[PDB]
């Protein structure tokens, strides 16, 4: 779909089973996911932002549904503010920016 | 054009009569630029991401040339590792995402 930026990109997720509402973030290198519990094993990890930087949990690998497309990949988990879809996987899904 | 995001979109942008290279977020709802002596008058704004909150200076109505594309809006001005062009000017070039 072509998603216009008058309102902020949030789109309905899927991941672990459940749903969710996350930003399509052009400017985040990884994606970061709030809080949750997630299969399988996670590598602690520190992630940087406008602030600083945060611990979140690593999970490689992870079935994630962006708005009916399929992407597998790595998912960071911690205190964000917002649940965000990174570049790692919008590449999967084929995103691009135009004007 | 259509940009990719194997890489982090950066472009040039135009503004205060200089050159810098910015990157095109999706996930940021106000532009922030690093610090410079922009003249004007400005009010005092705190922005939150990821590490926490940053304060910043609120200049208005500022003309900033992204790619050849003319904008004028909201400018914010604070210690951000990087120049964010945000949802504010991207509506005004006509970008969307698209999958
Ligand atoms: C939705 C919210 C959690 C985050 C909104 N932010 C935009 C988001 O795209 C920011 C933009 C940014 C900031 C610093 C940076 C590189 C990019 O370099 C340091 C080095 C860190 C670069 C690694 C990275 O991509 N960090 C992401 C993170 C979400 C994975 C990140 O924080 N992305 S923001 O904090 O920079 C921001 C907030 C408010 C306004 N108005 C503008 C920008």
């Amino acid at each position: 779909p072509q998603i216009t930026l008058w309102k902020r990109p949030l789109v309905t997720i899927r991941i672990g089973g459940q749903l969710k509402e996350a930003l399509l973030d052009t400017g985040a290198d990884d994606t970061v996911i709030e809080e949750m519990n997630l299969p399988g094993k996670w590598k602690p990890k520190m992630i940087g932002g406008i602030g600083g930087f945060i611990k979140v949990r690593q999970y490689d690998q992870i079935p994630v549904e962006i708005a009916g497309h399929k992407a597998i990949g790595t998912v960071l988990v911690g205190p964000t503010p917002v649940n965000i879809i990174g570049r790692n996987l919008l590449t999967q899904i084929g995103a691009t920016l135009n004007f």
